[PDB]
């Protein structure tokens, strides 16, 4: 009765939050019950008319590529209604001048032209000045806000020390208990209980007594509880309760088992039971509940030694002198906000004292506040070397300035970063909870990011789930109608996927697929695309449909398109995927699209193809087909096969000289993107090129060579083993390569989140290949360098892949 609607989140989420089994607290009802307020707020706060429409747009200055193509200077955004007319338009003039009531609607997308945003600012009109495609819109009615209608003792006193009781460790199927108090990735101290012989009930009964005192305890701390025989199984107990209140009582603990990982910081206990490790632990219980409550400059030659400190690298780890250093002159360290990363690590946060001083520090905010938006930073307290609610708060605060484009760009890797978080309910996740609200394009996204993990991980689907019900309860019904129509596809297609591979390691497959896309089509009739949520796909070409060969078997599907008013009757093209994560691919995919930007920022368009993707499911998702491309393997089944098939594919010689030119910045592309992220050594077949030129790697779920530069990619340029595109290309490289320099530390940081909650020397690598230390200049060399191990190489590397 007044329960349907939860049962309906329910099956949207893909877990239940009403369920509380796996559960020792309240913490989950607790942030379900608190997150209520953000939505409320966001809900009411929004403009009804722009929620609904949703205009794309940016504040960022029109790239110098873009102004290449607009002259006189005025832009040609033709107008439809049967009947279509052509309008000469100002870069800078506001879409209801245009219009001289009517919505300015895209061509077969739910895109809409509206606000008081010139028409160059545009994400749409940008994206066809890029593609060299013409301004298609339709003179439409707006859509109706309507349809999103949303449904309605004190601690500092206990100066006694912190102990645990370990129990014991019951099993169902040498060793010893590893008691951890933690903060951060910071082990504050350590304690093993003896050795006993393994068996299926080991007991103790033993007391550890911790060198910490409960009064310096931090908001935050953790007993991470470890099996070694060497490490077996862990688990994670929040000595500080979300209730600001320090645990108390016995505790069984199933422990998640293995194979540093965001997995390993949970707070979340095994769901299984039956199969799963425990440990029965006990904690001292009062009768009053125990809360916790709330100059000289420096030398001209200690500051050099701390500013050498600041312009280092994030993996550069700090000394001993580095931290009390930097902790000492932590008001002069407070001027430059590229120093709190590694000041915020100096401070010693197992010291209420120490920690106080942190907090009364932050206090005197003038200088972070007014200081220009870096994502690096910010991005790097909200990773998990920092666990105080109050220092990632700071970080939060910054990504308000972040215009919803922008938050676009780092929405999975923020989303990611809510696994670092001690307590369910944070500043982070109510932020991508607003922005979500605010926005539909985000929620959409959001939706999906969130579900990716849902349904994935054991280790955060609990926390994750409460995030999705909350940002679901204020979508409004339009919103849910359209991820309902998703989750039913999506749910529809999982099937048919695991059903074909259950048949094969032919005619009977292709054939039985067909069989049962059939005794489908017979809901819905129309859905959203989860990559590309302005396109809405409709009824399948059931005929164009087919199963796919390689070592895993996809599902190659083509939908009509929904909206009639398209430019086109090419159909939709879904590559429906098992047995691959799609996960990191999503990860990979979101770098190259930050990589973009910094180019944009710099001038450069290296003309990336980063396809949709998006994670659905238990190892399940859905691909982006590219229309008009095929892999270098097909091409090749060796130095001339390229600008033969390039010319051979290509109308006129106009398209043909358009087609060298998409080659050298999109290779150029790849060449610097794949190489910073070390997925450069790639087989023919997981490098594709469209009959446009633009090449793209695929398939990024997880002698040598650095890149792909084979003979037949410098042909098509007019080299064998200088020439006037090969030099194009070269110096394209270099000003791509030193570009992304310019944002080491972004970059830094962004690989090193993507490792730990999508896969300690492993990231390392980034160091090497974004030349750390070296010059802007010796960079140049260092790169071209690279050039020329791939073409020393040439066929060899292409060759030894099996
Ligand atoms: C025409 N045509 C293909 O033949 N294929 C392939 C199918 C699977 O064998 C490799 C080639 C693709 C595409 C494959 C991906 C992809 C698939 C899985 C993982 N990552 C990326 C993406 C876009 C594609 N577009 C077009 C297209």
């Amino acid at each position: 009765e007044s329960q349907a609607f939860q049962r309906q989140l329910t099956a949207l989420i893909g877990y239940d939050v009403t369920d509380v089994s796996n559960v020792h607290d309240d913490e989950l009802e607790f942030t379900r019950r608190g997150l209520v307020t953000p939505r409320m707020a966001e809900v009411a706060s929004r403009d009804p008319k722009l929620y609904a429409m949703h205009p794309w747009v940016t504040s960022k200055p029109l790239p110098e590529y873009l102004w290449k193509k607009i002259a006189n200077n005025c832009i040609f955004i033709v107008i439809h209604r049967t009947t279509s007319q052509t309008i000469k338009v100002s870069p800078d003039d506001t879409p209801g001048a245009i219009l001289q009531d009517f919505v300015l609607r895209v061509c077969g997308r739910d895109e809409y032209l509206v606000g008081e945003t010139p028409i160059k600012n545009f994400q749409w009109v940008r994206h066809c000045l890029k593609n060299g495609e013409e301004i298609h819109v339709v003179l439409d009615t707006p859509p109706d806000p309507a349809l999103d209608e949303v449904r309605k003792v004190s601690l500092w006193d206990c100066d006694r020390k912190f102990r645990v009781k370990i129990r014991g460790i019951d099993i169902p199927v040498t060793v010893f208990v590893e008691a951890n108090i933690q903060h951060g990735q910071q082990v504050l101290c350590q304690r093993r209980t003896s050795p006993k012989p393994f068996t299926e009930e080991v007991l103790w009964n033993v007391w550890l007594e911790f060198s910490i005192k409960i009064k310096d305890l931090p908001k935050g701390a953790l007993l991470n509880l470890q099996i070694y025989c060497q490490l077996l199984y862990y688990v994670n107990l929040l000595l500080i309760d979300h209730r600001f209140l320090l645990r108390r009582g016995e505790y069984v603990l199933h422990m998640w088992q293995i194979s540093f990982n965001a997995d390993k910081l949970t707070s979340a206990t095994n769901p299984d039971k039956e199969n799963s490790m425990s440990i029965s632990i006990l904690l001292d219980n009062y009768c009053h509940p125990i809360a916790l409550p709330k100059r000289a400059e420096m030398p001209n030659q200690l500051r050099k030694q701390l500013e050498a400190i600041i312009a280092t690298d994030p993996l550069n780890p700090l000394t001993a002198e580095d931290k009390e250093l930097l902790w000492h002159f932590r008001y002069e360290s407070l001027k430059h906000p590229k120093a709190y990363p590694k000041l915020f690590s100096s401070v010693k946060w197992g010291q209420q004292e120490i920690v106080a001083k942190t907090y009364q520090l932050l206090a005197r905010r003038e200088v972070w506040d007014q200081s220009a938006l870096d994502v690096g930073l910010t991005m790097q307290l909200l990773d998990c070397n920092f666990s105080d609610e109050n220092v990632r708060a700071i970080a939060v605060q910054k990504l308000e300035s972040l215009e919803d484009d922008d938050v676009l760009h780092y929405l999975l890797q923020l989303v990611q970063a809510v696994k670092f978080e001690p307590y369910h309910d944070s500043a982070l996740a109510r932020f991508l909870l607003k922005r979500g609200l605010r926005n539909k394009r985000i929620g959409h996204f959001l939706f999906w990011f969130l579900r990716s993990e849902i349904a994935q991980s054991r280790h955060y689907q609990q926390r994750f789930a409460v995030i999705l019900e909350a940002y679901l309860r204020g979508c409004g019904t339009a919103m849910l109608h359209d991820f309902t129509q998703q989750v039913q596809v999506i749910e529809m297609l999982q099937k048919v996927t695991l059903d074909i591979k259950s048949l094969s390691a032919s005619s009977q497959v292709i054939s039985q697929l067909k069989q049962k896309l059939e005794n489908l089509q017979n809901l819905p009739e129309s859905f959203r695309v989860p990559y590309d949520p302005g396109l809405k796909a409709g009824a399948l070409a059931i005929e164009k449909c087919k199963v796919m060969a390689s070592k895993k078997k996809p599902l190659w599907l083509e939908f009509k398109c929904a909206d009639p008013t398209a430019l086109s009757n090419e159909t939709i093209g879904i590559i429906f995927k098992h047995g691959d994560d799609l996960r990191q691919d999503m990860l990979i995919l979101q770098i190259l699209r930050i990589m973009e930007s910094i180019w944009e920022t710099e001038s450069l368009d290296l003309c990336l193809l980063p396809y949709g993707c998006i994670s659905t499911g238990d190892k399940i998702g859905m691909i982006e087909i590219v229309k008009d491309a095929t892999t270098i393997a097909k091409i090749q089944q060796k130095d001339e096969v390229l600008n033969h098939w390039l010319k051979e594919k290509s109308p006129t010689e106009e398209k043909f000289q358009a087609a060298v030119e998409r080659f050298v910045y999109s290779c150029a592309g790849y060449c610097v993107a794949t190489f910073v992220l070390g997925i450069g050594d790639r087989h023919n077949d997981n490098i594709m090129i469209t009959e446009t030129g633009n090449l793209f790697h695929i398939d990024f779920g997880h002698e040598r060579v650095p890149f792909v530069l084979t003979p037949d990619f410098l042909f098509v340029m007019g080299t064998s083993g200088t020439s006037p595109h090969f030099q194009k290309f070269q110096d394209i490289c270099v000003k791509a390569y030193l570009a992304l320099r310019h944002h080491t530390n972004l970059l830094i940081i962004l690989f090193s989140m993507m490792l730990m909650t999508g896969m300690k020397e492993d990231i390392e690598y980034i160091r090497d290949a974004l030349t750390v230390g070296k010059n802007e200049e010796d960079a140049k060399k260092y790169f071209l360098d690279q050039i020329e191990v791939c073409r020393d190489k040439g066929w060899t590397v292409q060759f030894n892949w099996f």
